[PDB]
C-alpha cells in the first residue's frame, strides 16, 4: 500500500472493488425517482433540490459520524453509550434542521416555486434529523462489527442518507401534491 | 470540543456554521439546473442518475483525497510530488471512470432508457475522471495554503464534485439531446 511504490492499474485494483459496490448502491436511486417521476414530470422545479437536500443531509451525518468517531476512540465514548447519544442527537439534529430549513426554503421563495416551499421545507427537517441519526450509529455499529470507522464510515453515511433523502423528500412531494 | 460534557444547545452552536457555509454552495446546484431545466423538461429521465453521478463522484474524490492526506501525512509524498501524482491519478481515473460507467450503463438499460445511455455513460467517465484529480490535488492545495487537508477536505470535494459533477452531466446532455 504504498503509494509512490504502487503503479496505474495496481491503484486501480484496490480503489475498484470498493466504488463498485457504492455505485450499486447508488443505482437504487435512480430505481426510487422512477414511481416518483410521475410527480417529477408534473412539477419539474422538484429536479433542482434533489442534490442540495442530499448533500446537506450527507454534510450533516459526515459532521456527525466524525464527532463520535473521535470521541469513541479517546474513550470518551463506549460503546454502551449508544443510547445516550440517540436521544441526545434528536434534538441536536431537530434544531440543525430547522436552522437549516430556514435558510433552504428562503431559497425555494427566491427562486419563485410556491409549492415546492413546503414539500423542501418539511424535508429539510426531516433529512438533518434521520442523516443525523445515522450518522452518529454507524460508529457504534462499525466499532461493533470490528471496523474502523475512519476508512469505510464517510462513504456509508453518503450513500445511505442520499438514499434515505431521496424516500422522504419525494414522499412528502407526493403528499403534498396528490 | 468534548463530546460528552457538550449539550444539544451547545453541540448546535458550533456545528451550525460549517453546515450553513456549505448549503449556501449547495444551493448553487438548483441554479445550475435551472438553466438546463430547458434541457431537463425535455427528458424527465435525467433527473434520475444525477444524484448517484453526483455520489459517485463524491466517492471518488474523497477516496483518493484519503490516500494522498494519508501518504502527505506519513511523508510517502512531498508537496514538489504533485506534478507526478497529476500524470499518476489521471490514468487511474480514467479506467475506474471506464469500470464504473460500464456498471451504470447497464443500469440504464435495465431502466429501459436506450436515448440515455450514452449521455449517462459518457457522463460518469468525465465525472469519475475530475474527481479522482479534484481529490488528490486538494491535500496538495491546501498543505500549501497552510491549513490541515483532513478536516475542510471531505466537505469540500462533496459540495465541489456536487457542483462539477452537474455541470458535466448537464451540459453533455444538452450537446448529444440538443
Ligand atoms: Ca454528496
Ligand atoms: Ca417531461
Amino acid at each position: 500500500l504504498v503509494y509512490s511504490e504502487a503503479g496505474p492499474v495496481a491503484l486501480w485494483l484496490a480503489r475498484v472493488r470498493w466504488l463498485v459496490i457504492l455505485i450499486l448502491t447508488g443505482m437504487v436511486t435512480s430505481s426510487i425517482l422512477q414511481g416518483f417521476e410521475s410527480v417529477l414530470e408534473a412539477v419539474t422545479a422538484l429536479a433542482f433540490y434533489v442534490p442540495v437536500l442530499l448533500g446537506t443531509g450527507g454534510n450533516t451525518g459526515n459532521q456527525s459520524a466524525t464527532l463520535i468517531i473521535r470521541a469513541l476512540a479517546t474513550r470518551d465514548l463506549d460503546l454502551r453509550d449508544w443510547r445516550r447519544v440517540f436521544l441526545k442527537e434528536m434534538g441536536v439534529g431537530l434544531l440543525l434542521g430547522l436552522t437549516l430549513s430556514f435558510l433552504l426554503v428562503g431559497k425555494v421563495y427566491w427562486d419563485g416555486h410556491p409549492l415546492l416551499l413546503p414539500v423542501v421545507g418539511v424535508s429539510l427537517v426531516l433529512i438533518v434529523f434521520f442523516a443525523n441519526l445515522v450518522g452518529a450509529m454507524l460508529p457504534f455499529l462499525l466499532r461493533r462489527l470490528g471496523v474502523d470507522p475512519a476508512l469505510v464510515s464517510n462513504p456509508l453515511v453518503a450513500t445511505l442518507s442520499d438514499v434515505t433523502g431521496l424516500l422522504i423528500y419525494l414522499s412528502v412531494a407526493r403528499l403534498l401534491l396528490e
